[PDB]
């Protein structure tokens, strides 16, 4: 355990970093786990990191965020990795490229990423049939307390924002535990701008109806994936939609277009979202306030520079019922998933907490 920690995160990490351009290092990342060439996590999950939410029970709440397996090819190595759940995607209805390389850098003095990958996707189809060849192991999987989320993405040439995600609905909704539609990503022109209220309204209208026309084993949870740059009237407005219309989650953040002071890196200034440390806090404050806006009566997962159980809990603590990481992953290795977890059980106990559940929300209270 605290082993192979200290390596990959001392050696082993830095070297590849060293060998590897970023994007190469992520292929490869997404290659090695879907070959299943990592050590199967030690940590046991413990009943306390159980929770019970969006329809589902998840063995613990640490989640791998979109972004990182986008097309579907590495589920299964992700889940032997530890994580309590998997969000794979954006997927965008048609196939596309994505923007021209280089596309993603390391900020490694600031551990922190900075990308603009232009949603990059094999498309609806692809995916689908992806998933398809596993739907019932994945349905076992489920069963046993490890959920898939399907992140739902738009085309760059898409005129009409609200088919492109209906479209995902419909192809990818009967395979997924839930699904994710983004008012929130960095690399698409107009994509943020759907996180105005009336136009909202109908983009998530249209998005429920779909979902509400699946066949019931089929129906997966909707949740909103938010960026952090919103302005108090753009939060406030987005929990008055999700209430209205019975969203049945959030997820709080992407990644940032903002950069805060202190920036190390000489790659800072790149165009593009921001993940990792430097989002940690802007993210677990727009946790916090998504909760108090929502009556805390909507499940929040939590996401944004999560690599430890400290990070972990902070989350929890300001509202979100699970959480996710990605970026600590390039900079830790696998093995950053059980140390999450194993010092998130630790700090539970420690203050005092039954289990998760118990936790969720408490600065609030
Ligand atoms: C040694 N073994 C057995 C093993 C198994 C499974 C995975 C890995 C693994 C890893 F988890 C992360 C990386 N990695 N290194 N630098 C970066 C990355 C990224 O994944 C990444 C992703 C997105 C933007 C940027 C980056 C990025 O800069 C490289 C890996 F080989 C290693
Ligand atoms: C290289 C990279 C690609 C990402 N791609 C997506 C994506 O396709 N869809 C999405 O909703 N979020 C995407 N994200 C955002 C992550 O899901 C997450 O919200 C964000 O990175 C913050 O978490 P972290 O600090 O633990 O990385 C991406 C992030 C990174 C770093
Ligand atoms: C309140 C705005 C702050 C902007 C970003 C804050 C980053 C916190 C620095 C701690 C991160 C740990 N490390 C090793 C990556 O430096
Ligand atoms: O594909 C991308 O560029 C991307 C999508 C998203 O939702 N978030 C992010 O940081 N990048
Ligand atoms: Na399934
Ligand atoms: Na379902
Ligand atoms: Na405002």
């Amino acid at each position: 355990a605290t082993g192979d920690e200290r390596f990959y995160a001392e050696h082993l990490m830095p070297t590849l970093q060293g060998l590897l351009d970023p994007e190469s290092a992520h292929r490869l990342a997404v290659r090695f786990t879907s070959l299943g060439l990592l050590p199967r996590a030690r940590f046991q999950d413990s009943d306390m990191l159980e929770v019970r939410v969006l329809g589902h029970k998840f063995r613990n709440p640490v989640g791998i965020a979109a972004g990182f397996d986008k097309h579907g090819e590495a589920v299964d190595g992700l889940y032997k990795m530890g994580f309590g759940f998997v969000e794979i995607g954006s997927v965008t209805p048609k196939p596309q490229e994505g923007n021209p390389r280089p596309r993603v850098f390391r900020l490694p003095e600031d551990q922190a990423v900075i990308n603009r990958y232009g949603f990059n996707s094999h498309g609806l189809s692809v995916v689908e049939h992806r998933l398809r060849a596993r739907q019932q192991k994945q349905a076992k999987l489920t069963e046993d307390g490890l959920p898939l989320g399907v992140n739902l993405g738009k085309n760059k040439t898409s005129v009409d924002a609200a088919e492109d995600y209906a479209e995902g609905v419909r192809v990818l909704g009967p395979l997924a535990d839930y699904l994710v539609v983004n008012v929130s990503s960095p690399n698409t022109a107009g994509l943020r701008s759907l996180q105005g209220k009336a136009e909202l309204r109908r983009l998530l209208t249209k998005v429920l109806q779909e979902r509400d026309g699946l066949r019931r084993v089929h129906r997966p949870a909707v949740l909103v994936k938010i960026a952090p740059d919103l302005t108090s009237q753009d939060k406030e407005d987005i929990a008055s939609v999700v209430k209205e219309l019975g969203i049945d989650g959030l997820i709080v953040t992407n990644t940032t277009v903002s950069r805060p002071a202190g920036l190390q890196g000489a790659l800072r200034s790149e165009t593009g979202g921001l993940s990792g440390k430097p989002l940690r806090d802007l993210s677990t404050q727009t946790i916090r306030e998504m909760y108090a806006l929502t009556q805390g009566r909507v499940p929040i997962i939590g996401v944004g520079g999560v690599s430890s159980g400290q990070d972990a809990l902070e989350k929890i603590r300001a509202g979100a019922s699970l959480v996710q990481l990605y970026t600590a992953l390039t900079f830790w290795g696998p093995p950053v998933v059980g140390k999450v977890k194993r010092e998130l059980e630790a700090l539970l106990k420690e203050q005092g907490f039954g289990g998760v559940t118990d936790a969720i929300g408490a600065d609030h209270r």
